[PDB]
């Protein structure tokens, strides 16, 4: 088991989604990114896996769902098994995290990504050890009901560059953004 990576996309004012949906209209690119960054194992013979609440797996449009070429892990303590097309089921992050290092999937998992939603982009934030956040900088305000939890730059450090990462302002239906990745070590 590799590597443990939060990706957001989040607006000026931190939203990441409303009603289910994104705060602002679909943007292809964003979502291709997401795709790669998750998708892309640097190992081979093995694959990330992605951990993620139940109310985003829903909200992923059902045509792209489970991730592709991923290992798709849900949390839910509602939930008595993975919703259909999914492929496994946690009760809490560490459970997710521990589950990873059973013989089952201890030796095919590579980089393990949470992909949201609140709860557990803040738990994973603010625990101790080496974690990489991979925001994706929607540059506008865009009403939303559910938010990014606070990074504490203290701990988190911007990279300069990162490989892989467009540096440069994006744009796609005249909303620009921005690739931004960010470490800690504690
Ligand atoms: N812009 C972006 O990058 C992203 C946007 N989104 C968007 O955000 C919204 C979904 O986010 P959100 O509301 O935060 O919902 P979540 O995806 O985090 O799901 C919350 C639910 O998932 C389960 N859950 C979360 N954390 C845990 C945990 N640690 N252990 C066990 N179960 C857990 C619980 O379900 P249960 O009650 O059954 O126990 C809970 O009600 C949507 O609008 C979506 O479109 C989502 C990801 C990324
Ligand atoms: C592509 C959005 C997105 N972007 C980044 N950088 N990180 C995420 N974690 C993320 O969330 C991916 C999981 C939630 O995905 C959705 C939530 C609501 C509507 C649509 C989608 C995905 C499909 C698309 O944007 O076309």
């Amino acid at each position: 088991v590799g590597s443990l990576n939060c990706i957001v996309a989040v607006s000026q004012n931190m939203g990441i989604g409303k009603n289910g949906d994104l705060p602002w209209p679909p943007l292809r690119n964003e979502f291709r990114y997401f795709q790669r960054m998750t998708t892309t194992s640097s190992v081979e013979g093995k694959q990330n896996l992605v951990i993620m609440g139940k109310k985003t797996w829903f909200s992923i449009p059902e045509k792209n769902r489970p991730l592709k070429g991923r290992i798709n892990l849900v949390l839910s303590r509602e939930l008595k098994e993975p919703p259909q097309g999914a492929h496994f089921l946690s009760r809490s992050l560490d459970d997710a995290l521990k589950l990873t290092e059973q013989p089952e999937l201890a030796n095919k998992v590579d980089m393990v990504w949470i992909v949201g939603g609140s709860s557990v982009y803040k738990e994973a934030m603010n625990h101790p050890g080496h974690l990489k956040l991979f925001v994706t900088r929607i540059m506008q305000d865009f009403e939303s009901d559910t938010f990014f939890p606070e990074i504490d730059l203290e701990k988190y450090k911007l990279l300069p560059e990162y490989p892989g990462v467009l540096s440069d302002v994006q744009e796609e239906k005249g909303i620009k953004y921005k690739f931004e990745v960010y470490e800690k070590n504690d």
